[PDB]
């Protein structure tokens, strides 16, 4: 029993994380087979990243100014070439601790970990949700760039998110593994707002099952609703559209609780209109969100 | 920017993780150079459970009936002894990934990474805090048992905790490495009630501390108090009494924000007496008492 925010076990990305520096600025890299793959920002001062051609500045690069340390030892780096945002160096070692793996772009609502990187040294792992705004609420100080987000399927690390930028509002953006942001924003130091932080329903919906499972049961009412019911309140609560794709991933949920997927919908609903009145569920004064229901039958069943 | 409740990197711990197999029991050991440390329970069937004793059950044990497998190879038992309520197996081979380690046992609010594991595998890795009524809130599925608690100073794993049981509450108890239950639990499946669940008053201070440095201060207000005006307020609303001890400690986040220890308690009563108003900090509607003042200094300056 309990259940827990949890991160995926972090050792196969921790042995991927090296050191990159281009003249004055260090930040993390990824070493996958011979390739380490940084923000392109590595090569700018604070002064470029108010306005940076990345193509101009990188004509000034070459091989021998990016410096790549794994550890304490150093790697020669024999090409690199930029693709959208993200600098592939060619090493000339592949990486001995190279995990099975995969690039992935993933989806609004989709949960992650994050290894949390300085100099190319991990200090902590948390697990984020893109949100529907395609921002993360992550954990970044100076030298957090490159930083990592990822899922572990048995033995295959998925590589979904490198870290690039926070935003004025102190949010994060940055891109899948080919170097594309996630959403409309850009590695410059420029005015870039997210849009509305929508609540990801589905995943509420996910962590009741999970509350109900561990036996927090006080929220679950004598009441159901239809899909265009429940979503004329979530739109006026800021939460995003349930569609029957969603009430189709709850079915397994639905299943091992027997509540019904719209039953579990009229409980949310009513917390929405009612609030908490101070209770809490699985230790949450507020609806949880980054628990997707593959999670929740995960952390539930005990996969590894 | 950004705050998330944020464990270690796994990784050194992943490496030292072992399923251990008496007849029908399987669970977790931890493998430190020539030693495996589990749950004695695991000599156990869930009959023995109810009234064991360990030394009766135990001699009926040889070293060939502990299985001890690391990956898919199996390792050699040599000897076996009981440490309180943990056992040492002996192994012919030194688990050659041995971190540097500390066994230590921690007070209660210290904080620590539990990775969740299932026969031997890594599921999940999360932080948790030594309640002040010594259990631990955990994730813990049949098979869970002999998961660890540990700090990362640098590159010294400090192991705190191997878990041994859930209650009948669905909270967590277990043992530091030499097998000396945290709090008055013993590992027999009996009537075992945790007591008073107080908040950790120190690590809510300096939870609003990562606030404030984050941006969050709409809870900062034009009072201040006393310690013993503070902890009758306290005493009130089942937070642990303040020391000097604890304001000695938040002096560094005191002095960084320029907000008295005292005004931040005062700030702090203000929240106890007049709730949230449906207003979050750091994303939460509740007071987080699970960052220790070392914690929150770590992630507000990014210790490697």
């Amino acid at each position: 029993s309990g259940f827990r925010k949890m991160a995926f076990p972090s050792g196969k990305v921790e042995g991927c994380m090296v050191q990159v520096t281009c003249g004055t600025t260090t930040l993390n890299g990824l070493w996958l087979d011979d390739v380490v793959y940084c923000p392109r920002h590595v090569i700018c001062t604070s002064e470029d990243m108010l306005n940076p051609n990345y193509e101009d500045l990188l004509i000034r690069k070459s091989n021998h100014n990016f410096l790549v340390q794994a550890g304490n030892v150093q790697l020669r780096v024999i090409g690199h070439s930029m693709q959208n945002c993200v600098l592939k160096l060619k090493v000339d070692t592949a990486n001995p601790k190279t995990p099975k793996y995969k690039f992935v772009r993933i989806q609004p609502g989709q949960t992650f970990s994050v290894l949390a990187c300085y100099n190319g040294s991990p200090s902590g792992v948390y697990q984020c949700a893109m949100r529907p705004n395609f921002t993360i609420k992550g954990s970044f100080l100076n030298g957090s760039c490159g930083s990592v987000g990822f899922n572990i399927d048995y033995d295959c690390v998925s590589f979904c998110y490198m870290h690039h930028m926070e935003l004025p509002t102190g949010v994060h953006a940055g891109t899948d593994l080919e170097g594309n942001f996630y959403g409309p924003f850009v590695d410059r130091q420029t005015a870039q707002a997210a849009g509305t932080d929508t609540t990801i329903t589905v995943n509420v919906l996910a962590w009741l099952y999970a509350a109900v499972i561990n036996g927090d049961r006080w929220f679950l009412n004598r009441f159901t609703t239809t899909l265009n019911d429940f979503n004329l309140v979530a739109m006026k609560y800021n939460y995003e559209p349930l569609t029957q794709d969603h009430v189709d991933i709850l079915g397994p949920l639905s299943a091992q609780t027997g509540i019904a997927v719209l039953d579990m919908c009229a409980s949310l609903k009513e917390l929405l209109q009612n609030g908490m009145n101070g209770r809490t569920i699985l230790g949450s004064a507020l609806l949880e969100d980054e628990f997707t229901p593959f999670d929740v039958v995960r952390q539930c069943s005990g996969v590894t």
